[PDB]
C-alpha cells in the first residue's frame, strides 16, 4: 500500500533518530528532525486516509468495524505525533539548560522511543488487518 510504504519512510528515519548521535542531536536543536518527521508522519495519514476513503467508496450497504477502524487509524496517528512531541519536548528543555550534561534526558528520551516502537508495531499491524477486512 501507498500508506504502508510511507509508514515505512517514517520508521526509516525513526530508526536513525533514536541512535541519538551526535549528529541527530545537531539537528534536533536546529528543528530539521521535528520538520522531516512532520513531515513523514503527514504524509502517511494524507495517504492512510485516502485509502480509507477509496475503500469506503467501493462498499454497498461492518458498521462498527467502521468506529474501530477509525480508532485504529486515530491511535497509529497518535503514536507518530508522540514521537514527534517528545522529540519537540527534548529540544526545549535542552535549551532551558544553559550547557549542562543533557545525558539524563537522552536516556529518558531514548526509553520513551522504544516504548513507541513497540507501540507503532502494533498499531500497524491492527490497522493492516482492520483494513483488509473492511475490504
Amino acid at each position: 500500500q501507498r500508506w504502508e510504504l510511507a509508514l515505512g519512510r517514517f520508521w526509516d528515519y525513526l530508526r536513525w533518530v533514536q541512535t541519538l548521535s551526535e549528529q541527530v542531536q545537531e539537528e534536533l536543536l536546529s528543528s530539521q528532525v521535528t520538520q522531516e518527521l512532520r513531515a513523514l508522519m503527514d504524509e502517511t495519514m494524507k495517504e492512510l486516509k485516502a485509502y480509507k476513503s477509496e475503500l469506503e467508496e467501493q462498499l454497498t450497504p461492518r458498521a462498527r468495524l467502521s468506529k474501530e477502524l477509525q480508532a485504529a487509524q486515530a491511535r497509529l496517528g497518535a503514536d507518530m505525533e508522540d514521537v514527534r512531541g517528545r522529540l519537540v519536548q527534548y529540544r526545549g528543555e535542552v535549551q532551558a539548560m544553559l550547557g549542562q550534561s543533557t545525558e539524563e534526558l537522552r536516556v529518558r528520551l531514548a526509553s520513551h522511543l522504544r516504548k513507541l516502537r513497540k507501540r507503532l508495531l502494533r498499531d500497524a499491524d491492527d490497522l493492516q488487518k482492520r483494513l483488509a477486512v473492511y475490504q
